[PDB]
């Protein structure tokens, strides 16, 4: 079943619907899931676990404050992930480790908290995958910037502390 969303084949378009939450009952056949331009702050843990066919997941332009750990762990076919234009401070340790098909991720325009050692995962990950990180127009791994705005990948690491979290 299609969820306030419009579905056409394996595309589920829930964009621009003032949604405060990800609709339940997204079909497991879904390949393209648009959730951008909404008012989502929190995700249900495990919300995408059955969506093993996903190729694109657009979460940009929401109010996301945190991601659940493991939230992308089953998405082994995901090629494009947009997380820009949210309120994220860090990425859970290991969150992208299973994303073996990833070719484009957008991370910019989030208030990354580089003073907290929780940032080290994301900083190290961007450092190893600069060719995957896009800005609004093209490749731009420096576009993920520390709040207050050195690039997250350039965080030296004596800058951070578990105490400033």
């Amino acid at each position: 079943a299609c969820p306030q969303c419009s579905c056409s084949g394996t595309t589920v378009d829930c964009s621009g619907k003032s949604l405060a939450s990800v609709p339940t009952g997204i079909p497991t056949t879904t390949q393209v899931l648009y959730l951008y331009d909404n008012q989502i702050t929190k995700l249900e843990p495990g919300v995408f676990d059955r969506l093993t066919q996903l190729t694109r997941l657009d979460l940009d332009n929401n109010q996301l404050t945190v991601l659940p750990a493991g939230v992308f762990d089953k998405l082994t076919q995901l090629t494009q992930l947009s997380l820009n234009d949210n309120q994220l401070k860090s990425i859970p340790r290991g969150a992208f480790d299973n994303l073996k098909s990833l070719t484009h991720i957008w991370l910019l325009n989030n208030p990354w908290d580089c003073a907290c050692s929780d940032i080290l995962y994301l900083s190290r990950w961007i450092s190893q995958h600069p060719g995957l990180v896009f800005g609004y127009l093209n490749l731009d791994p420096d576009s993920a910037r520390c709040s207050g705005n050195t690039p997250v990948r350039a965080v030296t690491e004596a800058s951070t502390s578990p105490s400033k979290c």
